[PDB]
């Protein structure tokens, strides 16, 4: 949600900034709803003044021995219309609230203005993509050799976009997630959390997936119970820890990390790049609004540190205005080198949401200067999507015989295995 | 599913064995559908109806299973360890965990409603340490091959292990428009056992031993309103075996020993119960439950269920192996056991390891996973 006062008073300036994202704010409907509210409000003030005067005139008419029936009838009608004016004002505000829940976040002024992914800029890259002495195999070919990466059995169980891992490939995937959580908790100041993987609709509205992106979620319909949704990311469960709260400024920043499965039914056919279920180690920050853009740089560096320690070549992209997620003011995407594709592929998105999610969940902090509750800023970033990191490890660490060399940092988690297959 | 030949040649003995479970075999409806189809063929709708009945029949209990009507007829076969005598008033896991916000039911209820939990900091780390310890133990010492599986399955996998068609109400279903519906797994038994469905294994591939650490999702109305003992979501480290039928009862003893070893290493006193005929799960021929000591309850509470399913799930899945003696593809036997339910192990750890001041001693085997933490709070 954007500042409702800003949307109502400056629709044209808000529309100009949203236009950089290719989003067309319905200024005509906002102005028409505002004109309707003003018209009804002026009528209710005129009515309130009229009714109060007629009610007091009854007392005076009684003192004169006069007929109070014309005054009682005016009071009754005026009161009835005032009740309608209230239902009208609530229905107008209700329509405006529903509209304001469908508006994307305002991009920060430091975001390059662009209409598509071609206006995204490379910020930096680290590491050199290996030049192999043989014909590179993709993760599917590498993993299928001994049945340790199995899409056929997964399809037998669950249909398309699922995977089964076994033996050393299952162990490597677990080693990756453990490595990620251990790193963020030990060196990056994150507090570990285990969360529910099923949430009700208010949590999803809090982070922005609802009301607009319901179709991308798996929903569990329940008889005379609130519906449950499978989390698309731990961002939903973690960010909502602080919903409806007034935090002490001394508690900021609140830094959370969770390793969870992530479920998406969103409308890369071969492999585990795009899945209905995938593990992701998620980093979430609840911060002082004054520090959030600096916090984003640190968040992006925490995700980068995983790729650097795994010696995986990667690139950092600054997303342009036309290529950002709904709730983001600024995003950095990390893309890892994928030998079989001869290109970098997305492995993380690190975003500053500003006060947009905090407004939807009423996540506040008490400002030390004013002593008043103010909205916190929120940030989230993948550190990292675990299945995609597995794809990157298998392909970058492949040897001539189809075996996989175990990354140095993963050897303590691999029970003596240094070479897979 | 039961051997259809047995249901045909011995209906009275099969009905008498099922009666010990409190199940009444509709011998008349089977005898009628057999006499009708024999007349209909002599002169496919009757088959579809018999199949539905056949799929609603629970497994035959093994002869060694104690006969009893309910949980009060369960037999304690052995125990391990001495439940600790505390020199102060014992607190439950809820009071222990809530102290610093590290176990939070309130934030979890705000997110998802009742029967969910949020863990943070050292309690979240302790839960993760428990699941890592369990999967590391079974893979290094007990011969299990690790597996990562889907947590969403379609209806055939659940029918393969027995949750479908009879127990649909206990599952969370994701209704999908113009696609087959998905169900959240109630246990990794579902995904793991179905690995071998519709296959003919080589006898040399046996025993196939799988271990997975997965969340488990259940919506059961039949069954602990306070705490994380009963949850709509809980982690569990599942052990599954696909075996040669001649070895399955010996395999059950080894599987139960694998679950017990987790409790022994964590120094958690427990007891082993042989479930009676009337307290057995639908797909089991024989079950041992492990019940861990819970100091605030002054009793042992279920933490694991280890079962031999015989050829029941193998029949539903058409999971076979080529018998080396006959050359014929024969049904395998399947087994499954919790090694262990992670949330309930965390409950057992917080309560058994609690100190007078409300702090929690870290079990010895978990100290390598706790990043220097030896005392929680
Ligand atoms: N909470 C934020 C930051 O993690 C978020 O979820 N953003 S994201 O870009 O939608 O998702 C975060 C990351 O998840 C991975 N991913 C996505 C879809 C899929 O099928 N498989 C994947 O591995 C992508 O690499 C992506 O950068
Ligand atoms: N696949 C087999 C063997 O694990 C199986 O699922 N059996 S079981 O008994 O249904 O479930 C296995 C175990 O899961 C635990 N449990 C159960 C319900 C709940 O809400 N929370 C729990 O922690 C119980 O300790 C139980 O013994
Ligand atoms: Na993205
Ligand atoms: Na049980």
């Amino acid at each position: 949600m954007l500042d409702p006062k800003l949307v109502r008073t400056q629709p044209q300036e808000v529309a100009a900034r949203l236009a950089t994202r290719g989003f067309q704010l319905d200024v005509a409907r906002i102005e028409a709803l505002e004109e309707q509210r003003k018209s009804v409000q002026t009528r209710t003030e005129q009515l309130q003044a009229e009714r109060n005067a007629r009610s007091k005139a009854i007392g005076q008419a009684k003192q004169r021995g006069e007929d109070i029936a014309p005054l009682l009838a005016d009071v009754d009608r005026m009161g009835s219309e005032l009740e309608e004016g209230k239902r009208q004002l609530d229905a107008i505000q209700g329509e405006l609230d529903a509209m304001l829940l469908g508006i994307p976040n305002l991009p920060h002024e430091s975001v390059p203005v662009g209409a598509d992914e071609d206006a995204n800029v490379e910020v930096r890259r680290w590491g050199t993509p290996k030049t192999f002495d043989f014909e590179v195999k993709d993760h599917v070919a590498l993993g299928e050799r001994h049945g340790w990466l199995d899409f056929e059995t997964a399809a037998k169980l669950s249909g398309a976009r699922f995977a089964l891992m076994r033996g050393p490939i299952a162990r490597l995937h677990r080693a990756l997630a453990q490595f990620m959580i251990n790193l963020h908790t030990a060196e990056h100041g994150y507090e570990e959390a285990y969360t529910p993987y099923l949430v009700q609709a208010p949590a999803l509205q809090g982070t922005g997936q609802l009301p607009k992106f319901e179709e991308d979620l798996f929903k569990i319909g329940r008889d005379g119970e609130a519906d449950l949704y499978l989390i698309p990311t731990a961002e939903v469960s973690l960010t909502n820890i602080v919903s409806g709260q007034i935090l002490d400024a001394k508690q900021l920043p609140l830094k959370f990390v969770a390793h969870t499965p992530c479920f998406r039914s969103e409308a890369d056919t071969r492999g585990m790049i795009r899945q209905h279920q995938f593990d992701k180690v998620e980093m979430v920050q609840i911060v002082d609004p004054a520090t959030s853009y600096e916090a984003l740089e640190g968040l992006t560096a925490n995700a980068e540190r995983v790729l650097q320690l795994l010696e995986l070549p990667y690139r950092v992209l600054a997303l342009c205005t036309g290529d950002m997620g709904f709730g983001s003011t600024k995003t950095y995407d990390l893309e890892v080198w994928v030998p079989s594709q001869d290109k970098y592929r997305e492995i993380s998105s690190c975003s500053n949401c500003g006060d947009f999610q905090a407004r939807r969940m009423q996540a506040r902090y008490r400002n030390p200067e004013t002593g008043k509750p103010e909205l916190v800023h929120t940030l989230n970033g993948s550190g990292l999507a675990v299945g995609r990191t597995l794809v990157a490890v298998l392909e970058n660490y492949q040897q001539a015989d189809g075996s996989i060399r175990v990354p140095e940092v993963l050897k303590p988690y691999m029970a003596g295995i240094e070479v897979i297959g």
